[PDB]
């Protein structure tokens, strides 16, 4: 539940801003903590403020932070 890497944990804080509910677990899964369209807008603008973006559809597909981590293919050998 708790994030093991410094972003991970960035990444939880964001989450627990736009959602006003602190500690967000990285299993937490994003539309079951009251996530709307317009609190993804709050995420997609916040990171384009801090980091980088992140589309709408590619929330939804990848609905945790696990998956987001994931998701880095944007940015083991």
């Amino acid at each position: 539940v708790a994030p093991t890497d410094e972003l991970e944990q960035q990444l939880a804080q964001v989450w627990s801003h736009v959602l006003g509910i602190p500690q967000m677990g990285i299993d937490d899964h994003f539309l079951e903590r009251g996530g709307d369209s317009i609190k993804v807008m709050q995420l997609i603008h916040q990171l384009k403020n801090i980091g980088l973006s992140l589309r709408y559809d590619q929330l939804f597909t990848h609905p945790t932070i696990r998956q987001l981590k994931r998701l880095l293919t944007e940015q083991l050998r």
